[PDB]
């Protein structure tokens, strides 16, 4: 299942239908995915996750993108599914330093996946674009002979440039457009905006350096 | 603002993508407006209200069918905005059940003298909150009732508003969303006291609609 | 079980340990019960409630105090317990106009409890003081021959003036002091303050009219 | 501020009054600091941080034992405060794992050149967040490491801080709470990757402490 598909021809919402920080008001084009919708769509994701992974210890890894938020918001729901459990069950949390840097940067450095050998792994990225990053990330997590590997992602841009990666868990599948907000940033800006919006030709301009 | 518009042809979302109780998984056709979506719009709305009403003693009046939810929610956003004032300003909260029969006259017990506590409103600033306007009748009969008490200002806030031919054509001041002539349940809206626990707004199905009855 | 007892000799917290609207800063003496603690303590309450009342249709009534908040916050948790249910189960919500006004103001007016005859009832008040209100409220809800009646309350002041009412569900049992915040108000003020605090001789002064 | 103080003699709360997983209902002694309590304090703290740090590009640095929770939470309060600026200001978020052995020298791979991305910090305003300071060692070794990069300002924020004789006697800038020399778990703190799902902070019991092991 593809997640919630948003069409190419999607208009999104006027910036006025919600609360957008006034300081980003010329920088943003449209709200595409309002905060609460992400939340609910994420609640369910968690669920499809546990369906096939609850029951045994798992290792949730965060891609080091610098977008911890979604990872968090998802872990919180994965934790609330775990209480109902009858026996206690550990879970380990972590970031993967690196995502298309390779080899022996994995055999050791990324071999603290020596720690992954034999365990069930769940990788968490926020948006997937060309897929490169991720794919080069399974190659190596793979060398570790993990027992199993799933990949949840919040967004899956549909680009002619996909390099074929299709995660196991999708929240939303989007047009190929440039988004910020919620858990995506731009040069360290838009971290305080919690709806996924399209950025404007102007926004992308002034934010740089 | 027409609030967020939802054209007749909107197909919603399939049950599959959100969390829904399994016991109503047969009683619904599609997710119409998911909880969080509801939430974000309401936050906006609150700002919108205070644009107008803010800085004054506001009397928040609630129109009481089968629930409370929306109101309560909205009010948390308002309160939360009244936190920032350099001056403490009162708020008055009220509940009014009105579904008489028609009106068709009738006395003293519960009706005209429920205006006694209405003089409470007079030279006041009022905010009437409703959840969903259908025909719009209820609303229209309250303005009347209210407008007698000579209020300083009346403003109405709807979460949702249906497009229908069955409408007395009334339009709130603050609309959360304008929807198509569909029967929805969940979040704030009930059907015979069912769906109370469903958070998203959806369209019922015939089975559950026909299965939960009078 | 008495709920969470707070001692006579309780100091509470300095106003500075939390977020209090600056406009009530000379009006309040201490934070006694911070918002989140109420929340959790309420989460559990719900639970003890369902334990003995889940399973059949229930009628949750709110005392018309003019303090809807707690009632709401509790219903929301009672609703989230209901989803896990296998069969769908109705629940009806309402306020009781009146609470130590009597008689035939109950036989009809309060007889829309004719609607209560045969049903399982749950009454919700926010703070109980001398108990009068409530007690005169069971007398009449009783005339209706309800099938069963429980009474949850958020706060139970311990006063020499209790007139003996002891609710079935208690969140916190407090000294005899005058509180505001969360879901308690004073002449329509303090509705925007979400911690339960003690009011000061000054606060009670300027708020009146 | 010592944050909220919890004298050695605090007895906590019994399991009975809050929601706790049944599978840990034998592995804990008492609720020490319930989730919401945690929450309210953190909100305060955020205000406190922006008092000092606010209006500038802040680099938020996270000290990475076994979790993330507190940080994440804190940051929502900060972000939420940066919403109000008439000017958009960046934020930088970072994660630093440091638990070497001691230090005892060692090369190139992961250590000194993890300063390469530290020049990132230099003439910067820094905020180091930790969850619980015990001996205080970890903290002390970071200031050092950090202070080299010549930063414009370092400030540390702890959720909790234990009173112990085993302490290098370091004291954060922002303390959520100062506690007694007890072993706690839950909310943000884990014990061998257990208690991850417990929301309140509590004191372990011998059984679960002795039952979950290395
Ligand atoms: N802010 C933001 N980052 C994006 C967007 N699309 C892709 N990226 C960033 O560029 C990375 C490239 O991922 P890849 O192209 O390797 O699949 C993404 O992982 C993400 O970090 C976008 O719409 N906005
Ligand atoms: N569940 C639900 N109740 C509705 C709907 N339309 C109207 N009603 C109920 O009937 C009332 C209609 O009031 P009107 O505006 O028709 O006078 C609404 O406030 C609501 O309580 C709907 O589509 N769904
Ligand atoms: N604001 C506030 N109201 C209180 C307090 N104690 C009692 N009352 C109000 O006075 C009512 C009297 O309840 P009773 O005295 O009948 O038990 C309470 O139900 C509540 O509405 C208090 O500490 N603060
Ligand atoms: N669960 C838990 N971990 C602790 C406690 N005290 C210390 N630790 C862990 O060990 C670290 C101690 O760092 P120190 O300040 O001792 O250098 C803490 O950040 C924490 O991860 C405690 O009471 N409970």
């Amino acid at each position: 299942s593809p997640g919630v598909v948003i069409s190419d021809d999607e208009p999104g919402y006027d910036l006025d239908l919600f609360c957008i920080p006034n300081h980003y008001a010329e920088d943003l084009e449209r709200v595409f995915i309002p905060h609460g919708l992400i939340m609910d769509r994420t609640e369910r994701l968690a669920r499809d996750v546990m369906k096939e992974m609850g029951g045994h210890h798992i290792v949730a890894l965060c891609v080091l993108k610098g977008g911890y938020k979604f990872f968090a918001d998802l872990l919180d729901y994965i934790k609330a599914l775990n209480r109902n459990s009858d026996r206690s069950i550990p879970m380990t949390v972590d970031f993967i330093r690196l995502k298309s840097y390779s080899t022996g940067d994995i055999k050791v450095i990324g071999g603290d996946d020596s720690t992954l050998t034999g365990k069930n792994v769940l990788i968490v990225e926020d948006i997937i674009d060309t897929g490169k990053t991720m794919q080069t990330l399974l190659s190596l997590v793979r060398q570790y002979n993990p027992k199993m590997v799933k990949v949840a992602s919040l967004l899956v841009k549909r680009t002619p440039r996909s390099v074929g990666y299709k995660p196991d868990f999708v929240g939303f599948e989007i047009p190929d457009k440039f988004v910020v907000g919620y858990a995506l940033d731009y040069n360290e800006y838009f971290r305080d905006l919690n709806h996924v919006c399209v950025i404007s030709e102007t926004g992308k301009a002034k934010y740089k350096a």
